[PDB]
C-alpha cells in the first residue's frame, strides 16, 4: 500500500516527506513573522518580515535588509507556523490572507507538488516538465479513496465524482478552467483515462478505445501552436461521460464551442495553423500528395506566413499517423479519411488563390491553378466557383445581381468561404464522432468542461466578449453552490451577492443588453462599428455602472467583469455576429460532388445556425443550455493556474501566480471562508496534536469533545474564537495558529 509504504513513488511525488517523529515539539519557535511588500512598487512580491516588537495597535518588524518597519496590527499578513508549511488543503491554514496562501502554494510547488485544494477547488499548478504520477499504477491507489484519505491529485477527484455518481444517483461535473497553456485539457485527459479505467468494462476495451481515440481527432483540428502553448486549444468543450445504472462507461458524447476559424487563413508569427494542415502535408504519402497536389508548407499562403511551421520535438509526421489511426478506430472510413483530406487540402488550394485588378476596380484571376487545385478536390465546377468568388449575384430588393468584387472584396470572401468550410468540416467530425459514442439511452453522466478562464488580452475582441461571459455565469454558479455547501455544512454541525448586474448589462433584453444591441444593428446593411460602439455608449455610458466609454478611444468600451476592469474592441463585431457567406458560394458547394462536402453544405444542422439567428443569439442560446445541465449536476471546481508567462518549470512567479489566483474565485472564496470559522478540526484529530498543551489530556482519549474543551479551557482561549461542533471544533482565523504557538 503505497499510502502506508513512504518509499512509494507515491509518497515520493504527491506528499510532503515525513521524517521519523510529527512530536510537536519539533516545530517549536519564538519567531513570528509576517509578509510584507519590500516596496508598494510591487504589491504580490513579499518577504518575510519578522516581529520585533509590538504595540497595543500595531507591529515592528525588521525587513531583509534588517530595516525596521511598522505596520498595523489590522492590516498585517501573518505567516502561519511553520507546520502550516505544505498543508494539502488551503482551508487548513489559520491565517488566510493572500500572501499566506501564495506560500503554501509555493512549498508545495518547491517539492514538486503541483496539486492543492483550496476549500471547494482543486487549484492545479503547471509543472511545465513531466512527473509520473499518471501511471496505472497511480491510477489504482485513487480507488475508492476518500478526498481526506489520499494526497490532491486530479485523480482524486475524479473518484470522488464517480462515487458521488453511483452513491448518490446524480450526474455529475467537473469544471476545468484557467489561462492558456495552465493544463486543462492536459487534466481533462486525464480525468477520462482515470474514469475510463475506474468504470471501464475490463478484460481487456473498444467503446472505450473509441473514446479515447476522439481527443486526438479533434485535437488535430482544433489545436494549433500560439506563442503560450505549443498545443493549445483553439476550441472550448464539455465532455460527457456516460455511464450505466451498474456503473459502467456506456458511452459519451461531445459539446464544441467558440472555434477559432480565423486561425485558418492568419496565424501570428512564431504561430502555427491547425495541426493537421501540417500533418497531412508531412504524413500524406508521396503519392496522395500528388492526387492533392500538395507540395510544402512553404508553397502555402496559409501556413508561410507566422515563420514557424513546426515544434520543437513534434513529428507531424508521426502525429499524421497517430491522427488517422484514431479516425481508424472511431469508424471513419478510408472514403471519409480521403474527403477530409481533400478538405484540408482544398482549403490549402483556396488560400493560394491570387486576385488581381487592373482592368478596372473588379478582380479577375490571370492563374486559376489554384482554382482548379481546389476544384478538384472539393469536388466543384471552377466557373462556378470563380464566379461565386468575383461576380456574386446580389439581391437588390426586387433584382437578384451580380456584382463585381474587387480584389479586397474578393480576397475576403475566399476567406470566407475557407473558414466556413473549416468549421462546418468540425462541426461535422464532431456529429460523427457522438454518432459512434453517444448514447440516447444512459443513466448516468459525469461531465468535463475544459474551458479558459476570463481572457483579459492586450486587444479584446468579440470571442473574448463571449468567453467572458461564459465566465461571469460559472463564477455564479461557483459562488451559488459555495454558499449552499457551507450553509449544509453548518447544518449538520450546528452553527450559524453582485454578478448578475454584468451579465444582464451583456445578455439583457429589456434595457437591451450589448448582446441584444449588436443583434439589433445586425438587421441593417449599412451599419458599421461607429455605428454600433455609439448605440453602445448610447445605451451604457454613464447610465449603467458596469459600462464604461473611454476618454479618448472611438473604437472601445469597457465592462467590469467579475475579474475586473476588461476594454473591448468593436472592430468587425458586425461582421462576426453575421458570420456572413455568399449564397452563390453555397450553391456552388451544395453541388459537391465529395460525399462529406454535400453534408456541410446541405445539413441545415452543418451548414446553418437556426429568420436564422445570428452568432450571439446562439452563443447565448448555448450557453444557456449548458449552464442548464451543469444545474443538474453535483459540480467539482478545478483551477489550472499557470506559473509564468514563460513556460518555464522550476519558476513559479508571485505577480502571474496572483493575479491568476485573484481573477479565478480563489482569493474571493478564502476572504469569504476567512470571514467565518475556516479552520474546523475532527476533535480526535485536535487532541491528538495538542493533548500536552494542558495539565489534563492524553492523546487518544474517548471524549474528545471533552478533551477539546479541556485544553481550550485550560489555554483559557476566547470563546468567542471557536464554536464546539457535532463532529468538528470550529476555529475563527488566526485562533489555530495561536494555540499551535502554545508551549507543552
Ligand atoms: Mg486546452
Amino acid at each position: 500500500n503505497p499510502i502506508h509504504d513512504r518509499t512509494s513513488d507515491y509518497h515520493k511525488y504527491l506528499k510532503v516527506k515525513q521524517g521519523d517523529s510529527d512530536l510537536f515539539k519539533l516545530t517549536v519557535s519564538d519567531k513570528r513573522y509576517i509578509w510584507y511588500n519590500p516596496d508598494p512598487k510591487e504589491r504580490d512580491s513579499y518577504e518575510c518580515g519578522e516581529i520585533v516588537s509590538e504595540t497595543s495597535d500595531s507591529f515592528t518588524f525588521k525587513t531583509v535588509d534588517g530595516q525596521d518597519r511598522q505596520v498595523k496590527k489590522d492590516d498585517a499578513n501573518q505567516r502561519n507556523p511553520i507546520k502550516f508549511d505544505g498543508v494539502e488543503d488551503m482551508s487548513e491554514l489559520s491565517y488566510l490572507n493572500e500572501p499566506a496562501v501564495f506560500h503554501n502554494l509555493r512549498v508545495r510547488y518547491n517539492q514538486d507538488l503541483i496539486y492543492t485544494y483550496s476549500g471547494l477547488f482543486l487549484v492545479a499548478v503547471n509543472p511545465f516538465k513531466r512527473i509520473p504520477i499518471y501511471t496505472q499504477e497511480m491510477v489504482d491507489i485513487f480507488k475508492g479513496r476518500r478526498r481526506n484519505e489520499v494526497a490532491p491529485h486530479i485523480f482524486a477527484i475524479s473518484d470522488v465524482a464517480y462515487r458521488s455518481m453511483l452513491d448518490d444517483r446524480q450526474n455529475q461535473s467537473l469544471l476545468i478552467t484557467g489561462e492558456s497553456g495552465a493544463g486543462k485539457t492536459e487534466n481533462t485527459k486525464k480525468v477520462i483515462q482515470y474514469l475510463a479505467s475506474v468504470a471501464g468494462r475490463n478484460q481487456a476495451g473498444v467503446l472505450e478505445q473509441q473514446i479515447l481515440q476522439a481527443n486526438p481527432i479533434l485535437e488535430a483540428f482544433g489545436n494549433a501552436k500560439t506563442t503560450r502553448n505549443n498545443n493549445s486549444s483553439r476550441f472550448g468543450k464539455f465532455i460527457e461521460i456516460q455511464f450505466n445504472n451498474a456503473g459502467f462507461i456506456s458511452g459519451a458524447s461531445i459539446q464544441s464551442y467558440l472555434l477559432e476559424k480565423s486561425r485558418v487563413v492568419f496565424q501570428s508569427e512564431t504561430e502555427r495553423n491547425y495541426h493537421i494542415f501540417y500533418q497531412l502535408l508531412a504524413g500524406a504519402t508521396a503519392e496522395e500528395k500528388k492526387a492533392l497536389h500538395l507540395a510544402g508548407p512553404e508553397s502555402f499562403n496559409y501556413l508561410n506566413q507566422s515563420g514557424c511551421v513546426d515544434i520543437k520535438g513534434v513529428s507531424d509526421s508521426e502525429e499524421f499517423k497517430i491522427t488517422r489511426q484514431a479516425m481508424d478506430i472511431v469508424g471513419f472510413s478510408q472514403e471519409e479519411q480521403m474527403s477530409i483530406f481533400k478538405i484540408i487540402a482544398g482549403i490549402l488550394h483556396l488560400g493560394n488563390i491570387k486576385f488581381e485588378k487592373g482592368a478596372g476596380e473588379g478582380a479577375v484571376l490571370k492563374d486559376k491553378t489554384a482554382l482548379n487545385a481546389a476544384s478538384t478536390v472539393f469536388g466543384v465546377n471552377p466557373s462556378v466557383l470563380e464566379k461565386a468568388l468575383m461576380e456574386p449575384r446580389i439581391l437588390a430588393g426586387r433584382d437578384l445581381v451580380a456584382q463585381h468584387l474587387n480584389v479586397e472584396k474578393s480576397s475576403s470572401s475566399r476567406d470566407a468561404l475557407v473558414k466556413a468550410l473549416y468549421g462546418r468540416l468540425f462541426l461535422w467530425l464532431v456529429k460523427k464522432i457522438n454518432n459512434v459514442l453517444c448514447q440516447e439511452r444512459k443513466a448516468y453522466f459525469i461531465g468535463v468542461l475544459d474551458i479558459s478562464g476570463f481572457e483579459i488580452f492586450k486587444v479584446n475582441s468579440f470571442e473574448q466578449l463571449c468567453i467572458n461571459y461564459t465566465n461571469e455565469k460559472l463564477q455564479q454558479f461557483f459562488n451559488h453552490h459555495m454558499f449552499k455547501l457551507e450553509q449544509e455544512e453548518y447544518l449538520k454541525e450546528k452553527i450559524n451577492l453582485d454578478s448578475q448586474a454584468t451579465i444582464d448589462l451583456i445578455d439583457g433584453r429589456q434595457p437591451p443588453g450589448i448582446l441584444a444591441l449588436l443583434d439589433e444593428q445586425s438587421v441593417f446593411p449599412n451599419a458599421t462599428d461607429n455605428t454600433l460602439i455609439t448605440k453602445l455608449h448610447s445605451h451604457f455610458s454613464k447610465k449603467n455602472a458596469k459600462y464604461e466609454e473611454p476618454r479618448f478611444s472611438k473604437t472601445e468600451f469597457g465592462v467590469t467583469h467579475y475579474a475586473g476592469q476588461v476594454m473591448y474592441e468593436i472592430q468587425d463585431w458586425l461582421e462576426k455576429n453575421k458570420d456572413p457567406l455568399q449564397q452563390d458560394l453555397e450553391l456552388c458547394f451544395k453541388d459537391s460532388s465529395d460525399n462529406v462536402v454535400t453534408k456541410l453544405f446541405n445539413d441545415p444542422n452543418i451548414a446553418s445556425r437556426a429568420n436564422f439567428i445570428t452568432v450571439a443569439a446562439q452563443y447565448k442560446e448555448q450557453l444557456a443550455s449548458l449552464m442548464a445541465t451543469l444545474e443538474t449536476t453535483n459540480p467539482h471546481f478545478v483551477r489550472c493556474i499557470i506559473p509564468n508567462n514563460k513556460q518555464l518549470p522550476a519558476k513559479l512567479e508571485d505577480k502571474v501566480v496572483l493575479d491568476q489566483l485573484r481573477c479565478n474565485g480563489v482569493l474571493e472564496g478564502i476572504r469569504i471562508t476567512r470571514k467565518g470559522f475556516p479552520n474546523r478540526i475532527i476533535y480526535a484529530d485536535f487532541v491528538k496534536r495538542y493533548y500536552l498543551l494542558a495539565p489534563n489530556v492524553p492523546r487518544d482519549a474517548e471524549d474528545s469533545q471533552k478533551a477539546t474543551d479541556a485544553v481550550l479551557k485550560h489555554l483559557n482561549i476566547d470563546p468567542e474564537q471557536y464554536r464546539f461542533g457535532i463532529t468538528k471544533i470550529f476555529f475563527r482565523a488566526g485562533q489555530l495558529a495561536r494555540i499551535e504557538e502554545a508551549r507543552e
